[PDB]
């Protein structure tokens, strides 16, 4: 199995002449500009890398690259500017000023989310550079979260030969009650549906269907009935049930013994953490004594999506997010 | 590898000639009944059955067992029912009549619970028979917690191969602060080495060494503090450190990245869960995941050990659980 290509299989079929356009506002980062350089040479996603062009073609120079097909924008000097710089400032609803709106947009990051959020491009993939802070925090203010949401939270493909599941969240909230679960029950589903999966989600705990009590059981008990509720509203197709312990979810025979009848039975493939500390722990188990590779963290609940590199990244981890953010857009 | 049998030879070598005699209430269950006539083939653990004598000889004979070399003792006409009745009386502070006290001794738990208490025997092992019920409740009120310790917590070996790791607290407390969580660390390092490990205990959060900030990161923190106070003045043969991320605990290369010059370097083989809720679920997931048998829980924090069966053990878990226990009483 090749469990990486087998999900860029996925959502290739997705994305394949839906010219997704992912903007990389790190042009002068050399694993960005490679991946750009790979991207470029498929159909599915069109990259729009933005940068000085005179650094990011000695750049490329410098990297033995042609980078002479790809779109490559420098904020000061764009055509596009001056829109972007009056849609940014009717955005922020007098916030911001025409001259502060005129300085802001030569950043890379804020120009690249007002491409986003003017509909020049579809989504935004950064943080290789140290200059990057966080990718979110433009995004936070122009893009926002979708209506009915109310936090961005994060998930992790965990990948393993022909196991592919999704696991959150593991890196965004550290505080959760039983609407802030929920809220994520219902996002990890409709993610789950981007990637092309059938989504089965168990909403985890230490007990299963009512074997323990406390209020962190309660809490997720609550999460359970809420989720539902949004989803039936919406008519997603997806199914979301627990409490379960984490073996209840996956195994089907513990599900038969301690969740008899429940609307899952041992074949959860998307997982819903009670806690920060509960996810963070468990997907790095999962990774290093499970031996699942962890691909994220990927945000969801943004109107348009962004996602943020490890500053540590490779070049392949750009071209991954890469897909995963078009495939989001969709 | 054969990581059962290396961690029973580990704790045969610690018990070879001391004799330790554990106590197993439930004579009646055929599961029980067998390891008993196992572990007195061995040297190491003395079985100390527990149950009406008619009743256990004819389940021996059913089940084609010499039982003639057991110790059985039936409460109710056991020549030491009447010291363990006055020392219940006493260790009750006259919460207790004489009259309700020979009534009480009559249950096999409460009877095995004076044993123990009385130091006819070092342990006990229960919870194979629904009439069990929680194997502790009469140790908490008899045996009680160790002094210094406030309630006990339950851990579980994860082996797998030549891996062999401490969970805790995975069973127990759902409502653990930074104190609940020092008192674990500690119990889990005594712990560790009763079972002939160099303990290095890594205490987890969705944090390493401050690259998160919230309460919940705060808590670990303060019980690192607090748990290295408590292991200092006792000058414990043990490391304990964090807050670690589970992947900073245990690979060599991220604690050199995240925790530089930390005392801990990716070498951990004791890991304390911020919370049940993490622990019960992490667990769970090296088990499945990760494929490592989850030997277990393993209550710690008692004057003397008592354990717990699953109603669904097998023969082999009571032969094991007895061990473990018998390692404990040392
Ligand atoms: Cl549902
Ligand atoms: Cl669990
Ligand atoms: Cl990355
Ligand atoms: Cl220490
Ligand atoms: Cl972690
Ligand atoms: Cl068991």
């Amino acid at each position: 199995s090749n469990a990486m290509a087998d999900l860029l299989n996925v959502l290739k079929d997705k994305l394949s002449g839906k010219n997704v356009k992912i903007v990389l506002p790190e042009g002068e980062d050399e694993r960005v500009l490679t991946a750009a350089t790979q991207l470029q040479a498929t159909d599915y996603v069109t990259p729009i890398v933005l940068g000085d062009e005179t650094k990011v073609q000695s750049l490329a120079q410098k990297l033995n690259l042609d980078i002479s097909n790809i779109e490559l924008i420098n904020p000061a000097t764009s055509e596009l500017k001056a829109e972007l710089v009056q849609s940014f400032v009717e955005r922020r609803k007098g916030k911001t000023t025409e001259e502060q709106a005129q300085e802001l947009l030569n950043n890379v990051n804020y120009f690249g989310t007002m491409l986003v959020y003017a509909g020049k491009a579809d989504g935004l993939v950064s943080g290789a550079a140290h200059s990057t802070g966080d990718t979110v925090r433009p995004a936070l203010q122009i893009i926002k979260t979708k209506p009915g949401v109310s936090r961005t939270s994060g998930i992790f493909f965990m990948i393993k030969g022909d196991e592919q599941y999704i696991f959150g969240d593991c890196a965004i909230n550290p505080e959760l009650d039983s609407q802030g679960l929920a809220e994520i029950a219902v996002e990890s589903a409709k993610s789950a549906l981007s990637f092309g999966m059938d989504p089965k989600v168990a909403m985890l705990s230490f007990s299963t269907k009512g074997s323990a009590k406390s209020d962190d059981v309660t809490k997720v008990q609550e999460a359970v009935k809420l989720a539902q509720q949004k989803a039936e509203e919406e008519k997603l197709e997806a199914i979301i049930d627990g409490e379960f312990q984490f073996d209840a979810a996956i195994v089907p025979g513990v599900a038969e013994k301690k969740a008899p009848g429940a609307k899952l039975q041992g074949d959860a493939n998307v997982f819903v953490f009670p806690s920060l500390e509960a996810g963070n722990i468990g997907y790095k188990i999962a990774q290093r004594l499970g031996g699942y590779d962890a691909v994220g963290p990927v945000l969801q609940g943004l109107n348009s999506p962004v996602n943020d590199l490890s500053r540590g990244c490779s070049i392949e981890d750009v071209y991954n997010l890469s897909f995963i953010t078009a495939a989001q857009a969709l």
